[PDB]
C-alpha cells in the first residue's frame, strides 16, 4: 500500500499581512480614488481569517512589470517569463527539504509528478525542476498543467497507482508549486470575482515522497494512502473559471461555490466512512471550513490545521493540502499524540477546483 | 495486463495538399515577396514526405482572426478563444467511434486521460469532453497539457498502471488532440524555426481504451502494454522548445533533433530489448529519424510502413500520432491477411518523443487474429 514518506514546503520571502494588503493593493495598482470599492475589497480581507500571505510579486516586480499592474494591459509574456523560471526554484527548495527527510539518494526516485497552474512552457516546469536538480534520466515524469486546487490532490490519486503497481523499487517525488503572478489583476467596478481572488490566493510550494514496500531500515511512512477517488459536481463549470489571457488569468470565482464545495465534501465524508477521524480540506475560504463544522458537527480540534495554513498562508491552491498534511503530523508529533493523524486512526483529504471537481483521498494514521 | 481494447481518429475536414502549400502560407500571410524565403520553404515541404495535412486554420479561420497571420501580432486571445472550444469537439468525433468500436456503454468508462498542448483552460479540456459527451460524474480525469509529441505514449504509460492497479471494470478513455491554430506563425527570415514547423504540423484526434482482465464474451484486446518507460535525453532542453507568447505559441526546433532521436531510440531498442521481427511504432517527427531508424537497426522497408504512411496523410500531428500509426499497423494488419496485430510479429514498441528531449517507450505485444 503506497505511503507518503516525507513532506516539505517552502514559500517567496516576502510577507503581506492581511491587515496592510487593502492599502498595498490599491495603491500599486494606481487604484486609490476607487475608495467605495477598497472598502469593499477590506471588507473581503477582514473575513478571510487569513493572517498573512507571502508572494513572490512585490512592488518592485510590479515596477518591473507594469502592465502586470494595469488593468486588460497585456502581460502574459511578462507574468510568463517569471513563472517559467520561478516555479522551478520554489519547487526545488521544497523537494530538498522533503529528500532530505526521505533520508535516500535521488538516484533512488523512479517519478516524478509536478503540478502547476501558474504559468505553462514545453519543456514544462516538470523537466526545468529536473534539470536544477540534476536528477537521473531515468525520472519519469508526470505534468500536471492547470488543474488549480485539486492538483495536490490529484498527484496523491496518480502516485498511489503507480507506486502500487510497480512495486517496492518506485519511489515519486511530488512537487506542487504555485506563484499568484499568474491571476494578480488590478481592480475593477464591473469585474467583482478579482477582489475574491486577489484577497486569498498566494503563493507556495509543497514536495512529498511517495512509496509503497518499505525499506523498514530507513523510510518510515508519515500516512498510508488507502483509497483515491475523483468526482464531478453537475451543472456547475461556471463555479471557478480560469481564462487564461494576454492580459494573464482572469479567475471567475461564483459566490456560491463554498455552499456547493461544502455540501458535496460533507457528503462525501458520509458516502466514505465524526469527530473519530482526521480531516485536510482544502482552506478554499473560512465558510468551506465553517460547514465541514456545522454539518459534521466537529470540535474545534478537527479543522485546526486547516484553518492554521490558512491563516499563516493563505489560498495557496495546488500545493495547500500538503502543508496542511505536515502541519497535522508536525502538530501531532510536538503535542505527544498516538498517531500523524492527531492520535484517531482514519482521516480524509479532499482538494476541489473547476469543474467543480472534487478529490477524496482516504488516508491512515501511523502510531508515533 | 493492461490492453489497448479500441482505437480511432478525426481530422479536421479542410485538406492542404503539400503541393499547395508553399503558396497558399506565404500568399495567406501577404508575404509572397520574400522569394527567397519562400524558395527555402518550398524546399523544406519539398522534403518533408508529407503528402497531405488536414488543418483546422483555414484562410476563412485566419480573415476572421486576422492576426494569427501577422507576425509578433497579439493573437493569443483569439487562438485561445479557438482552441478551447474546437479541440474537445474534435477529441469527441474520435472518442465516439472508438467507444463504438469497444462495444460497451459509454457510462462504463471510469478514466479519461485527456492529451493536448493546443490550448489551456481552467476547467480543462478534460472536463469540456467530459460535459459534451455527457459522460458520467464518476469518470476520473487527468489533464495532460503541453507536453507535446510524446503525449500519446505517455497516456499508455499511465493508463498501464491505473487499470493494472484498480484493474476489474476500471476503463481508462484516452484522447488526445492537436490544432496547430496554437503555433501557426507567419514567415520571417530571422526566424527560421517557423519554416520547419509550418512545414510539418497538422491537425487530428486519437483515442483509445484501456483495460486489463477484461470479458472475454464482449472486449477482445488489440494490442497488450507489456510496460512502459520514460526517459529524457541528458544535454538537450534546446532540441525542441515552445514559448507561449501573446502571439502564440513561437517553437525552436533544433536541425539535430531527428539524429538525437534516432540514435537515442535505436539505443532504447537494444537496451529494452532479429530488428526485423518485431514492429514498430516511431512518432513521426520527419523523415530523417525514420529512415534512422531503418538504417541502424537494418529494417526491411515493410517495418516502417505504417509510420511513414501516417506522416504522408496526415503530417506531424504531435501527441496523437503514434495511435493513428497503431490503428493503421492494425488495421492494414487485419485487411491484408497478417496473423497477428502487429504486421503478423509478435513482440513491438512505439516510441513517442518531445521537449526535454524526452522519450517514452511502450513495449507492446500483439493479438492473434485471421
Ligand atoms: C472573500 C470571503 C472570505 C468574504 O467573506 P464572506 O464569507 O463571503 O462574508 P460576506 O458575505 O459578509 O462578504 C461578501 C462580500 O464580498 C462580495 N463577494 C464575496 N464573494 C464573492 C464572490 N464569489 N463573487 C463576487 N462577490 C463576492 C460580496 O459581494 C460582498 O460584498 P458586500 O460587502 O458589499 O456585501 C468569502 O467570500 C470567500 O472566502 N470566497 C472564496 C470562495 C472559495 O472558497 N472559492 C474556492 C477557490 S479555491
Ligand atoms: C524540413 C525537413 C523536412 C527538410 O530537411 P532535410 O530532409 O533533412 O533536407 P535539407 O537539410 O536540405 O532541408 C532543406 C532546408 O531546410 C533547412 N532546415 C532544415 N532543418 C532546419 C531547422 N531546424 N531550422 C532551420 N532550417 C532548417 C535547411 O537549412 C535547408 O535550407 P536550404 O534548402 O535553403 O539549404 C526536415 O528538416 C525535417 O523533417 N525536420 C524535422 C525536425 C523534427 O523532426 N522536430 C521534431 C518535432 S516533433
Amino acid at each position: 500500500q503506497a505511503a507518503v514518506l516525507a513532506i516539505a514546503t517552502a514559500n517567496p520571502p516576502n510577507i503581506f499581512y492581511q491587515a496592510d494588503y487593502p492599502d498595498f493593493y490599491f495603491r500599486v495598482t494606481k487604484s486609490e480614488h476607487m475608495t467605495q470599492l477598497k472598502d469593499k475589497f477590506k471588507r473581503m480581507c477582514e473575513k478571510s481569517m487569513i493572517r498573512k500571505r507571502h508572494m513572490y510579486l512585490t512592488e518592485d516586480v510590479i515596477k518591473e512589470n507594469p502592465n502586470i499592474g494595469i488593468l486588460n494591459a497585456p502581460s502574459f509574456n511578462a507574468r510568463q517569463e517569471i513563472m517559467v523560471e520561478e516555479v522551478p526554484k520554489l519547487g526545488k527548495e521544497a523537494a530538498l527539504k522533503a529528500i532530505k527527510e526521505w533520508g535516500q539518494p535521488l538516484s533512488k526516485l523512479t517519478h516524478l509528478i509536478f503540478c502547476t497552474s501558474s504559468g505553462v512552457n514545453m519543456p514544462s516546469a516538470d523537466y526545468h525542476l529536473a534539470k536544477i536538480m540534476g536528477l537521473p534520466p531515468y525520472v519519469q515524469r508526470t505534468m500536471i498543467y492547470q488543474q488549480g486546487c485539486f492538483a495536490g490532490a490529484t498527484a496523491l490519486r496518480l502516485a498511489k497507482d503507480i507506486a502500487e503497481n510497480n512495486g517496492g523499487h518506485t519511489r515519486i517525488l511530488i512537487v506542487c508549486v504555485e506563484l499568484m503572478v499568474v491571476c494578480f489583476q488590478a481592480p475593477s467596478d464591473t469585474y467583482l470575482d478579482l477582489l475574491v481572488g486577489n484577497a486569498i490566493f498566494s503563493d507556495g510550494a509543497a514536495a512529498a515522497i511517495v512509496g509503497a514496500d518499505l525499506d523498514t531500515t530507513t523510510e518510515r511512512p508519515i500516512f498510508n494512502i488507502v483509497s483515491a477517488n475523483q468526482t464531478t459536481i453537475p451543472d456547475s463549470e461556471d463555479g471557478i473559471v480560469g481564462h487564461i489571457r494576454e492580459m494573464g488569468m482572469k479567475y471567475y470565482l461564483s459566490r456560491t461555490v463554498p455552499q456547493v464545495i461544502g455540501n458535496n465534501i460533507v457528503q462525501c465524508c458520509r458516502d466514505t466512512f465524526w469527530n473519530s477521524m482526521f480531516y485536510i480540506v482544502h482552506p478554499g475560504g473560512p465558510a468551506v471550513l465553517r460547514m465541514m463544522e456545522e454539518k459534521l458537527g466537529l470540535s474545534k480540534e478537527r479543522m485546526r490545521a486547516s484553518w492554521h495554513v490558512l491563516s499563516e498562508y493563505g489560498n495557496m491552491g495546488g500545493p495547500s493540502v500538503l502543508f496542511i498534511l505536515d502541519e497535522m503530523r508536525n502538530k501531532s508529533m510536538e503535542e505527544g499524540k498516538s498517531t500523524t493523524g492527531e492520535g484517531l486512526e482514519w482521516g480524509v483529504m479532499f482538494g476541489f477546483g473547476p469543474g467543480l471537481t472534487v478529490e477524496t483521498v482516504v488516508l491512515r494514521s501511523v502510531a508515533i
